[PDB]
């Protein structure tokens, strides 16, 4: 099962959010959805063995139909291991850092980031905590 961090306030620029927890053993996905209504504003997914490869998945969900994926094949997330997502909120674009390094960028689709009220947060991790600041 998963878990929700509630954004009462919605997305806004300059939001730092921590996630810190350990990858469960043989791990198959991890899932980061931004939700805004029935919309999945961003969705960073890793696939740990995918077609036999590991590969990360990003991408938005409209009108209940997802939208073109945005791929990458550098992934530094390892089954067992301890882990630290970092996402920072910028007028553009979401930010995404592992272990304090830059892993990739996600342009917003959805605009309206006051609307995105909350961040699914699921896959095959023990969640030490989940939180958020402004920086
Ligand atoms: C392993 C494989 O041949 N994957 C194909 C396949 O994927 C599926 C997945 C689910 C279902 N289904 O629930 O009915 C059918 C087929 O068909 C896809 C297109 O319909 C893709 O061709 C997929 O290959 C993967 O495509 C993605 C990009 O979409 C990427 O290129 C992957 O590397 C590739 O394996
Ligand atoms: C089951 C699966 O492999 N889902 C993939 C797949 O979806 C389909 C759906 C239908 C067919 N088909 O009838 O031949 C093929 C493949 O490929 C999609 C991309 O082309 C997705 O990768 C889909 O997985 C879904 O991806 C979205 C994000 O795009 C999200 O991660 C969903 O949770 C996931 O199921």
């Amino acid at each position: 099962m998963p878990y929700n961090l509630p954004l009462p306030g919605g997305v806004v620029p300059r939001m730092l959010i921590t996630i810190l927890g350990t990858v469960k053993p043989n791990a198959n996905r991890i899932a980061l959805d931004f939700q805004r209504g029935n919309d999945v504003a961003f969705h960073f997914n890793p696939r740990f063995n995918e077609n036999n490869r590991r590969v990360i998945v990003c991408n938005t969900k409209l009108d209940n139909n997802w939208g073109r994926e945005e791929r990458q094949s550098v992934f530094p997330f390892e089954s067992g291991k301890p882990f630290k997502i970092q996402v920072l909120v910028e007028p553009d674009h979401f930010k995404v850092a592992v272990n304090d390094a830059h892993l990739l960028q996600y342009n917003h689709r959805v605009k309206k980031l006051n609307e995105i009220s909350k961040l699914g947060i699921s896959g095959d991790i023990d969640l030490t905590s989940a939180s958020y600041t402004m920086i």
